[PDB]
């Protein structure tokens, strides 16, 4: 009775433009917001930046025969902004765009189908310069930015991801001062939810207008599994205003042209720039919802939090070195709770992974039983919600190899593939040689 996927399904790995290229001065790039942000004392645990990477811009060809190896029939990357666009607007970067084009080229022709993030965190400085997340005139430079090339890849690129994870671009960078540009306000962090959803909206048109009826399209939210520490009443107000602040304060704008009614008033709701015909964009329908999942949150009353007044409890379990609770249950319900509530025609799990101290053995073996433990519960997570009746149509792995894992820096290590920055050398990982045998397969024996 062995659990096998549909047999379309996709199985990916997945990275961002500046968590793997480096090269970060080659061809006419501009610095990102992060470049700058890498810079600022105590921004990355380890004082390192994605200045090298994992220099998958000079070794992309390198990457591809180990994603061939993988057996994946889908690669989930970001595009740079600041290769295609480096003055922000304007002069479009042909050196750039070639980049891409080989890329997305060398992809093709191994018949692996590319997954192309238009936004993965990595603004130019010139352009944030002027149009700040909190600032609305970057919708128009977002769209710009988009068009451009939409035009040049539409022909070989029919999936296309629009911003990933709101939450993090707005919160983290904007609301805890956590990521690029690493600002820390209550109001600014909203201006950037709402400008973040509105760019979202203004780009789908810009998208299937240069595509055609077989270009597919949507945007990626990061959810966690939120849990009340107690049935007690002010306790599962916390947990509550928690889910409101991760899962629904994107949910329901995309789905429901509305924002949670209860976390809307504890802010204030003046604070949100919402101008009249902003609900009838950010609603524009989608081809599928795209979903990063990771971990449950148990959540309790309380003052850690300034802004929202919670807690987190750490329920007795599994933790990755990143701290994440292991919760594959988590996985299943997302799915259902989307599936029931929103009904998107198509589901993918863009991002799911975990972080451990990897070691390579005297043998040139990178033996990591938790990571492998990890993926196969959210695997079966993923499998009994397509028995469900859940239209999930693909699962890509975070991270295809170990990367610039932001204000942590290096490490903290997701890849199924080892790299050791010394010398740049990919090792496949236990958990990648068995994820091999899961996509020929295409199930869990
Ligand atoms: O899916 N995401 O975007 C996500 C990933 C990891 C997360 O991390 C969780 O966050 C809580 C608050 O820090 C912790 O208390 C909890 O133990 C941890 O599992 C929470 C959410
Ligand atoms: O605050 N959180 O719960 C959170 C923070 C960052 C997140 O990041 C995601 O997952 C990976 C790291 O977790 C990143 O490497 C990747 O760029 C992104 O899609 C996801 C969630």
């Amino acid at each position: 009775e062995p659990h096998r996927f549909p047999p379309d399904f996709q199985w990916g790995v997945a990275t961002s433009s500046y968590q793997i290229e480096g090269a970060v001065e080659a061809d006419g790039r501009s610095p990102s917001i992060w470049d700058t942000f890498c810079a600022r004392p105590g921004a990355i645990a380890d004082g390192s930046t994605g200045a090298i990477a994992n220099d998958h811009y000079h070794r992309y060809r390198e990457d591809i025969a180990i994603m061939k190896q993988l057996g994946v029939n889908a690669y989930r990357f970001s595009i740079a902004w600041p290769r295609i666009l480096p003055d922000g607007r304007g002069r479009v970067n042909q050196a750039g765009v070639d980049f891409y084009e080989r890329l997305v080229d060398s992809l093709l022709e191994q018949g692996i189908e590319p997954y192309a993030t238009l936004y993965h965190w990595d603004m130019p400085q010139v352009q944030h310069d002027r149009t700040p997340w909190y600032d609305r005139g970057v919708v128009d430079a977002f769209v710009e930015y988009t068009d451009v090339i939409t035009r040049r890849l539409s022909d070989r690129v029919k999936y296309w991801m629009t911003l990933n994870e709101p939450w993090v671009i707005s919160f983290l960078g904007y609301g805890a001062g956590e990521h690029a540009p690493g600002l820390r306000d209550k109001e600014l962090y909203l201006r950037a939810a709402h400008h973040v959803l509105l760019a979202h909206g203004k780009a789908m048109p810009v998208i299937r207008a240069n595509g055609n009826a077989q270009t597919k399209a949507g945007i990626v939210l990061n959810l966690n599994w939120v849990n009340a520490a107690s049935d007690s009443p002010e306790d599962q107000a916390a947990a509550r205003r928690y889910d409101q602040f991760f899962n629904r304060w994107f949910a329901e704008p995309l789905y429901n042209g509305r924002y949670p009614e209860e976390l809307l008033e504890w802010y204030g709701r003046d604070l949100v720039p919402v101008q009249p015909g902003d609900f009838d964009i950010i609603t524009t329908p989608t081809d599928f919802l795209a979903v990063n999942y990771y971990a449950r949150t148990t959540v309790k009353a309380g003052s850690t939090d300034p802004m929202l007044q919670v807690d987190f409890v750490r329920p007795p379990g599994e933790y990755t070195a990143m701290d994440w609770e292991v919760y594959p249950q988590g996985l299943y319900n997302i799915l259902n709770w989307l599936h029931t509530d929103y009904a998107p025609p198509a589901l993918y799990v863009t991002a799911n992974g975990a972080a451990y101290d990897d070691q390579v053995s005297a043998a040139g073996e990178v033996d990591d039983p938790q990571r492998l433990a990890y993926l196969e519960g959210h695997f079966e997570a993923a499998y009994r919600a397509i028995q469900a009746g859940i239209p999930l149509k693909g699962y890509f792995v975070w991270s295809l190899m170990d990367n610039f894992e932001w204000g942590r820096g290096f490490e903290k290590r997701f890849g199924i593939v080892f790299v050791d920055y010394a010398t740049q050398q990919r090792i496949i990982k236990r958990s990648g040689k068995w994820f091999s045998q899961v996509t020929r397969a295409n199930g869990l024996p």
